[PDB]
RNA sequence: AAGCCCUUGGAGAGCCGUAACGGUGAGAAGAGGGCGAAGGUGUGAUGGGCCUUCCGUUAGGAGGGUUCUCCUGAUCCCUAGU
């Protein structure tokens, strides 16, 4: 799993921050979004509600923003991740 | 004027910011805004109030000015944090 992700950060385009991806996702212009378990529940439904409006695959992450951000490498946590380019990884099928 | 909210915005190997604690990807910075204390300023107030000149000196009568620039300052308030 992590190897697949580590490839995306290497070259594939990524989006960090809910506001941008949530702005973007409603327009149906994202390859995929992965969310850690630590998302505030007020937004989780909206993602799930907006998930079916253009059928964008979503992976649920059991982790928090930290390990997601630790894998992301940013010192601070990331609640969600936005993708507009899979690049060369093999994640989208998930 | 703080605080708290609205868009935009997009930043970390660091940035924002405090008297202090802190805030920051859950959107910081910066731009625009909104709700919005105390107070303050106009008006009320060509009326009185304050001092004062003089003549009248019973009875009263007639004028003058009442500005400007600055400072500290409450245990008297509201406003915030912690």
């Amino acid at each position: 799993f992590e190897g697949e992700l580590k490839t995306l950060l290497r070259s594939g385009k990524v989006i960090l921050g809910t506001r941008k991806t949530l702005k973007l996702l409603k327009t149906g212009k994202v390859k995929g979004v992965v969310v850690s378990s630590t998302l505030r529940q007020d937004l989780k439904d909206d993602i799930m509600t907006f998930s079916k409006f253009s059928d964008i695959p979503i992976y649920l992450y059991k982790g928090s923003g930290y390990e997601l951000g630790t894998l992301c490498g940013k010192p601070f946590m990331v609640s969600v991740i936005g993708i507009v380019d899979e690049g060369e990884s093999k994640i989208l099928e998930f």
